[PDB]
C-alpha cells in the first residue's frame, strides 16, 4: 500500500494496480 500506479492508479480502496506500484489482495504494502 506504498502507492504507485505509473498512471494505472491507487489512492487506498481495496489496493489494485500493479505497475507501477499498488498491492493489497496482492501484496505491495
Amino acid at each position: 500500500x506504498g502507492x504507485x500506479x505509473x498512471g494505472g492508479x491507487x489512492x487506498x480502496x481495496g489496493x489494485x494496480x500493479x505497475x507501477x506500484x499498488x498491492x493489497x489482495x496482492g501484496x505491495x504494502x
